[PDB]
């Protein structure tokens, strides 16, 4: 499938709260690319620290937002939508660069990733995009995953 | 429009029960148009339901009465953090609500509210909760606000 | 077939968990007719932080909730009796929220005790009407109809 | 006054959520005795780990709400309630001794401190007591405290 | 049996979870004697937030809850040895603590190191005593007994 | 002046709180040119409820986000030393990330220790790099660029 949604996502990354963050996927495209999403409220524990008075989502959360579309991709690339494998594997990120923040994201704006394949050889993934808040570019980054064996 | 920064000076509600994020349109003694973003880093769904996650109805009510008390708020004072932050609200009654579609992680939670009836600081609205355009929730409430 | 229940059997028959689940002790149940429950309500809750600073009150939605909760469990054993092997898959919806009244703010120290009685039932849909209250007076009444449903 | 509710504890005793483990006075004899209670819920954090399954009440937290009890005791002896002298004290606990847990405190219980004042010296306050749920006796112990000043 | 446990070793013997987890790391382990463990003391933990605003202090009842983990941790594999299987069944239960004295206030930043041992056991019944140290210094002191049960 | 805060100064100079504040102590510091400082890391932190559930591992992302609030301390102190009440007008962001590496995953029990070096300070415009450490290994390392901005 191309769309899914929180149960998929649920059945394929082994992040749970407060660590999840990435609520649905609204596009993917085997070994070419990604485009999720994550919804920002003010409803977010994150928020009473970062910071009080002032709610901003933090940049590195961004980033971990599009490390795991990233991973989901990567994964789902070559398994597709497989639960068992799932729990079989790890996707870590060895690398990240090129990070640069545009600008602020806060509570009512939906996050969305874009994230492609740059390259990939074996279990070595390398992807990289944005992050856009209603069309805008508010971030981007590269990165570089190895997929493993779990335990 | 009313960005969670205005919400919070006039609304009393913190985390983890404010759940208004923005305001998109307000209309004196009329209507007010707010939402809310979903998003699965909420702690209710730890509990509700685990593996399963669902926003939960009642709160879906507390964002329309919230998104109502804001429409109070500024239709009586106006846009004045001064006189808001001494006071606080209260849920009178509620009534003829149902809920059609659940809402979950990814959604949008639009409230639609317009003012059925008012006097001093007690307030009656009734609207619905929208997700995408579609109707997921109905409701009527009455709402006091405070010192 | 009990009539008295505590928060472990409460757990196996009811799908909500920390933090939705707002039912801490089953004190009375009549099986397709009526069950007596109740809440204690503390400083040491997450929901005080900010409803609100200085002024901690239980939300009246909330209240709503925990005797929503307190008609499902009734709906559940009354269904299958006491089988948490059966209630482990069940989740609850609700359908309906109509006639509620708050009539006295619920704070830390309150014991909240929930009075629901069955209105009408049919298989998984059930709709019961009902009171909260501390101290022996009502602090809130309220009409609920909920659906108990296998998890799809 | 006899009778403090959550309002007036929060303006005497600096402890906040989630280590304020009381939530009001039923009685007090100045520089004698104190009477107050926790209600005890499954709705609290510290049942998600202790423990799974099987929610159950921490012992030392018991404790706590005993000392907790001791503070406000000694404290209002010597002020009353004065919520602006309140906020330049300490009351630091030195020892507890002799305690011991007779019935195990669970969700729906209502946790009952009784403390009374054992020796009174300067800023040195010894206080001991029970911890009681429905009349029984569930807990005891014995704390000393000093009195002094904030900064 | 080892004599130094991870937090992934600790998560399979002992019954307590966040966030009343509070033993991080085994580093010595005697059989029926000793035990030297150590909890990391960060300014990132919730119970900060009330104890309290404007200067965080680990409150003393917690340093004793995390000695005596600690001498849970040392009772059970000291009459079963690493057994998740078995240790799954049981939960650790506090009966008696005596002689505690609070030296040293205990603050973010700080590595907060368990000494415990054995004064007496029985079966189930376990008594150790000890100290906790911060850099070397005593910060804490205290006995306690607890006991092992099913979780029947 | 000083090389040596604790948490009570840290909170004086960065906006960031729970559960975002992290960093714990800073053990040295040279104005201008390089900090050192650290947090530990513990069970009891709510992050390692979902990351990841019986395997625990500290966000490679929060350590760089460690190592990034240890520079804007020392760009900030660096320019008008610890003075609490303009830290309380300005705000660093992050403007840019580059090169980062992740090499030995972070646990419970760890002392994270960020190393920052000041490559190249102009004004506001602030670019440091360095590493993070557990056991003088190397777990990570990071570069980054900021701006200390009005936060008004
Ligand atoms: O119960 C009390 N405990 N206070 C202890 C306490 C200990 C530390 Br050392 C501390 O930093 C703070 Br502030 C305290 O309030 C209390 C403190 C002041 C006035 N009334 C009651
Ligand atoms: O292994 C890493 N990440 N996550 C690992 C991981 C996650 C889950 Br869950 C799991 O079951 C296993 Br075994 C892992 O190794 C890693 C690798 C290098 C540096 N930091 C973190
Ligand atoms: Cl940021
Ligand atoms: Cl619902
Ligand atoms: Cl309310
Ligand atoms: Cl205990
Ligand atoms: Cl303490
Ligand atoms: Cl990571």
């Amino acid at each position: 499938q191309s769309q899914f949604f929180i149960e998929h996502i649920l059945q394929i990354l082994p992040h749970r709260y407060p660590m999840l963050l990435v609520d649905r996927i609204t596009e993917l495209q085997a070994n070419q690319k990604i485009v999720a999403y994550k919804n920002i409220t003010f409803n977010e524990d994150v928020f009473n620290g970062h910071f009080p008075n002032k709610p901003i989502f933090p940049g590195v959360l961004i980033v971990e937002g599009m490390a795991q579309s990233g991973g989901f991709l990567a994964f789902t690339s070559l398994w597709g939508f497989d639960p068992e494998i799932a729990k079989t594997k790890i996707v870590y990120f060895m690398t990240i660069d090129k990070v640069k923040f545009r600008i602020p994201v806060t509570p009512g704006d939906r996050l969305e990733y874009h994230l492609e394949v740059l390259k990939h050889k074996g279990m070595i993934w390398q992807v990289g995009g944005t992050a856009q808040v209603d069309g805008k570019v508010v971030a981007e980054a590269e990165l570089k995953a190895m997929i493993a064996e779990r335990e």
